[PDB]
């Protein structure tokens, strides 16, 4: 990670199986130095979120309550939700990374794989992020 650009806007995020635009680099928070999501108003227009039991469930610091899809039906990751806020979680695996300038798309399977580094909100960071931002 001491190598990575702490520049998102580079990104940009599309579905691998029909190629639309999920987001922008930009749009992305790690919460709590682990979980990738997206919060914007914006992006709840592109997704479903469905009922899959296989990974609903309840945690110490979020409860997971359905999967997240891309309107063409292609998982995107979950829904996760601190403290009645809802926290769209992305799975990397389900995504091509295009970036700028070179233009040149990827694939990876893991967030860390990806040489970019993102804003971070602890959970603890939430409530006021919500209030303010
Ligand atoms: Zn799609």
């Amino acid at each position: 990670a001491k190598h990575y650009k702490n520049n998102p806007s580079l990104i940009t995020f599309l579905c691998k199986n029909c190629s639309v635009l999920a987001c922008s680099g930009e749009d992305i928070h790690v919460i709590e130095k682990m979980h990738h999501v997206n919060m914007t108003p914006e992006f709840k227009e592109l997704y479903i979120v469905r009922e899959n039991k296989a990974l609903q469930k309840k945690c110490a610091d979020y409860q997971i309550n359905g999967e997240i899809i891309c309107k063409c039906g292609q998982a995107w990751g979950t829904m996760m939700v601190h403290k009645g806020l809802d926290l769209p979680c992305l799975k990397i695996r389900n995504f091509v990374v295009v970036f700028k300038n070179n233009s040149t798309k990827k694939q990876y399977k893991k967030w860390v794989e990806l040489p970019i580094t993102f804003p971070n909100l602890d959970y603890s960071e939430l409530e006021h992020h919500h209030h303010h931002h």
